[PDB]
């Protein structure tokens, strides 16, 4: 024990990696994928459940289901199976080996962070562990102690303002749109060209899709416009059984909900009104330099062209005479994980862990107060 | 110990410096600030109470409370850590470096000013230290011997005459209506103008409205009726947030409180009529001398246009033949700090202090008597 | 004309019926709900918009919004949708058939009640029309002219105090806590336990299950320790689509909040200091009649259990030696129309009416002056 | 011009009549057979191409082909034939004669409903045209406006909610499972008992077979383990050839697909739980009113005991304490026809027409936005 794990376990890609490096070394997708068809071979019982990395070549055979949905682990024992994959057979360390920090998202229910303690003390035996908050660490990650945070992950979108160095939590808006969201939408909007993805292997073939050819169009009706000269826009994908497939305007509808979350039934406002709204809920004082750092974090905010559509239409409600800067990393992907590298690597911090004599003696309550 | 320490401990703005110098060097408001929000970054200890300069920048997480009002010390803790922050992070001089010499309004409770002498005598060690009256020094301020003082401040308001030399203590007229009092009436009368401002924070931006678009009406109703025409009148103020507010007639109904008590619920008169019911309770033969001279002194008597309502409104209560001349200084804000460097500059006062020795062997009750 | 309505537009919930009857007729929430599908059916331009009853059973499909929050009318075409479905589709009677007696929250805009009187002028053309003040009705309806009303709504929470026959204006205190604050907060300690009501037609699911399972605890602390014990507290509502919710603590941590105004981020004392720091600003003669009269209105202030804890707090604040008593009434849900239906069938208020005549050459500053 | 003609085109059976009749007066397959062998007689060049009915009755020679398949027209030159055998041939009428009211089923290619109008427009030259949702018009049917249809065709199977008048289009359930899948299933089953049919004349014998023998087992394995008792199940059908055929299990193992669609190889859920997948994706307050209206629509729900065994499955997963009801009546097989001569004879409708004019000065992009 002297470096300490951080496993940032994403809603649809796990991350993990040591306290003090630069980058995770183990970045797999969170995946556990069942075989669904007989197996005539002498392998009958041979890996009735993959996890992970081989869940993801062989998934023409398997039924892959997400442990995690909207931060909320659903099923637990995928977890225990993609989390005892990842300490074991990914960074081939034992659990004892370090505390570990885990990550979750702002207003989970109660039950969520309380079982996954109890799994990492009494299946794992971790030394010790913490559980950070996803918005908080995102900052760490950028050098800062102010601004807003816009984490919009893969299963939840949260909003999160901070100022010098305390949060504001009567000012968190949760939103449950994010990148599956997304990519379910363009698995819908994609039939209308004639292509019809339906099971859950294609579902990973839409997400490859929707992270290669999908762009946020700066201005939506202009471009939606644009498309009727039919040829200045349409990209063409390549399947994997070398069929060919050529999406024109469904390159920015897809990415289009986040701001018009009505595409996809639900009334809420998209992700330009729940900055604002969160803003515009922090203290008057305050709200000139949250304006200022809008720091982006997660996977769904690499959409090529995010950045200024935010800026463009932020500026289009706040006061008109002060400034509105989006500050996008360029790793923000990784903004989470590089954050829960450097406060475990504080000398400030090594008090806060939570360790298994101090979870026995104070209950599994113990886990809520560090911090909120 | 050459020079002196004068510090003014105002009732909303700490003023300090060196007895001999021509303006004071550390002015500054008197807030205790405590943060009120979690604070979930690593500076979790850091700073747990600002004071000051400091309280009023980051006064957006910070609940701010005064440790004085209405001139008595209310709260002991944040005073001494005022004071302690005015000797050593201010004035970046030791206690026992100098003689103090503080200053209190008149006809406070006695044990204000005898825990004031405790404090510095047994917690910074001062030398010697004088507890001056707002309304004396604010005469030699402007090099005279004879008027009456109207030493309208952030607390309190209170007139005192002064003969050649010799104060007539039985018609000395305190009133409890003063900046502070002020401030929370313009809090109120705006809100029919749909601007709501509730927190400690958004105290200090009604304050900064008051002390730029607010001036006194040389009368009243007809500035009432002329805002009637309401265009010729209405001032805009930008807020820290961008937006922007328009007050009209809330200009002069703000200070106009302090010639109509009764807008704020209180059965007492004006300012124009405790100066002039207080010169008709000095000896007949002086109250001619007294009209000549109604030095004005404290923050609150900037306000554009009051030396004149003032002349207009104690002209029409005293007899028809004699001279009403108000004598407002252009510095007045500081007059009563200016006045102080003055007094301990002198040799007529080297004599006056009362040093740690007289101190301990004569008992708290030493502090009184020295001119009342 | 001989009767006359009395038209109390609540924040949330409209009432209306005819001066001199013992109870409302018309008592509907005010919501106005426009649909948000395409509507496929005949049925294209069927109903664009469903206002008050309607809009409450057809909420599946609605975005339902208030036209009126913290007593001020935001959305003037809403309400004027509202009063012409209160005269016409509810009380079926003309405009011009009777005066009228609205309602409205002290402290407000000065241009919301001019509003208010123009539209009731030229739009509906009413005979006559006069605006009370919800704290002063209160006292009609108990047949009282003596004691401190807390009429905490369901926009907006003010303490008025009234000696026998005047107000004292200087000692009204407004907060902008009330019934939809505690809905907003249900609907946030709920995510807890894992249950997510988010859309506009939930809130009115959170609002029912705060109207039946809530109870003000007695003392804080004791129930919040006797929440461990996890089963002698925890209650059981059944959601619209047979599913079963089950809230514990979530009992009494949804109504402290009006003693507790921080746990939604706000700087102010709970309706136990805005009571009693109400009476310490009456003059010192009438603040012992006060104390024995603490009537209190409106809807919020109906949950099990809150009389006593008023009962209980203030008395541990005013000096030892008197009497404090909580005059509940058990209709006061309804007690500021009552008492309009009670001023507005007196002999001696048939003049104050301000008639159409009246009003045209007076202009629309005839209405603030009627007393207040 | 005063009647007009609604033609469902079915996928697999073609429907026709006029609008206001009470039974569609042209019922007939959806095939087009070619002959392909050489026609030694003289009748070389006689009927190079059989289409409906004829094209039935010589299936002998005839090789067999739809030219729908899963609601996409996959074969124009065909689709072509059978409309103008529809007109012409079989209603007897001429295009011109009346508008038209075509049907669709929900989330197919944007292309096929272009190219349907495109050729009823420039190819028949009807007046006007309008392209109905197979879903919205099985309500029509039924006189209802509230209720969730699951309309399993021959060629896909789709659950739609509708609330009153307002349908809820992020919930449609699409599927592709249905009449002809079952069919060929059919076929691979009766493998095991020895019968081998291979053709496309050997598919409309075990078609007939499937509307025969067929029923839906109320409970699988209980009536799998009564089919060991291999007496009290077998029916005996007889062949166009006089041969006769036996089949026992086989005959729930072709329907119970349905619920099963892992038997013929596809990952998906039932068509319980594709609606109640579609139930729990509506507004909860709407849940209530869409258990109590699962209308049913479309032939393969023509299963002796599905309708029970829906109610029987849906209710084992809806809450235990609200009703389920499924209201199949008892022509069913036509209510998607019955609701288009219901619309195509109202009033309100005879302006929702796209007449040929409004069509060439609109462009091609006309028909989508009709409602959907
Ligand atoms: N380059 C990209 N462009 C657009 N979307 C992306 C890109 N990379 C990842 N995504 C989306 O973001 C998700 C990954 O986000 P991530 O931050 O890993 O989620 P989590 O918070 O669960 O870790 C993926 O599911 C994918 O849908
Ligand atoms: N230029 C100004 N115009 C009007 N009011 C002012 C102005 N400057 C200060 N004030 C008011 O006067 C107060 C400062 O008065 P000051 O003399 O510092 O009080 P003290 O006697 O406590 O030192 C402030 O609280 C402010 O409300
Ligand atoms: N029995 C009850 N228990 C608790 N809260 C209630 C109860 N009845 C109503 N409320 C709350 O009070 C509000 C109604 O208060 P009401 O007096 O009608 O407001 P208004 O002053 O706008 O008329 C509702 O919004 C509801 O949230
Ligand atoms: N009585 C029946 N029992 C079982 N299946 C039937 C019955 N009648 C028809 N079918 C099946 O339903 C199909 C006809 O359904 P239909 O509603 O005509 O489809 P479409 O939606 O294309 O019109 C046929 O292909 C047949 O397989
Ligand atoms: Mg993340
Ligand atoms: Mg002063
Ligand atoms: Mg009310
Ligand atoms: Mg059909």
């Amino acid at each position: 024990e002297t470096t300490a794990l951080v496993c940032d376990n994403g809603s649809g890609l796990v991350k993990a990696g040591f306290a003090g490096d630069d980058a995770p070394r183990a970045v797999f997708p969170s995946i556990v994928g069942r075989p669904r068809h007989q197996g005539v071979m002498v392998g009958m019982g041979q890996k009735d459940s993959y996890v992970g990395d081989e869940a993801q070549s062989k998934r023409g055979i398997l039924t892959l289901k997400y442990p995690i949905e909207h931060g909320i682990i659903t099923n637990w024992d995928d977890m225990e199976k993609i989390w005892h994959h990842t300490f074991y057979n990914e960074l081939r360390v034992a659990p004892e080996e370090h505390p570990t920090l885990l990550t979750e998202a702002p207003l989970n229910p109660k039950a969520n962070r309380e079982k996954m303690t109890q799994i990492m003390f009494e299946t794992f035996n971790v030394p010790a562990m913490y559980v950070a908050i996803q918005a908080v660490l995102s900052l760490y990650a950028s050098g800062r102690t102010t601004g807003i945070v816009l984490d919009s992950g893969d299963g939840v979108t949260h909003n999160v303002p901070i100022y010098e160095g305390y949060a504001l939590p009567h000012a968190i808006m949760r939103l449950d749109l994010a990148g599956r969201d997304l990519t379910d939408y363009l698995m819908k909007i994609l039939t209308e060209r004639g292509y019809s993805f339906v099971t859950t292997a294609e579902r990973e073939i839409v997400r490859d899709i929707k992270e290669k050819l999908c762009y946020v169009a700066l201005d939506f009706e202009n471009e939606m416009a644009t498309a009727a000269s039919s040829s200045s826009l349409e990209k063409s994908y390549e399947l994997p059984d070398g069929q060919v497939i050529t999406i024109g305007n469904e390159r920015f509808r897809c990415p289009e909900t986040l701001f018009q979350p009505s595409f996809i039934g639900m009334e809420s406002a998209g992700i330009h009104e729940t900055t604002y709204n969160s803003i515009m809920k922090c203290d008057i004082d305050i709200r000139k330099d949250l304006y200022a750092n809008n720091v982006m974090s997660g996977g769904t905010t690499m959409y090529p062209g995010i950045a200024d559509r935010m800026q463009k239409e932020i500026t289009a409600l706040a006061p008109s005479t002060m400034k509105i800067k989006i500050i996008a990393p360029p790793e923000r992907k990784y903004s989470v994980w590089i954050g829960g590298s450097i406060l475990a690597s504080l000398s400030t911090f090594q008090q806060m862990w939570i360790t298994k004599q101090e979870y026995d003696e104070a209950g599994p309550s113990i886990v809520h107060r560090k911090c909120f």
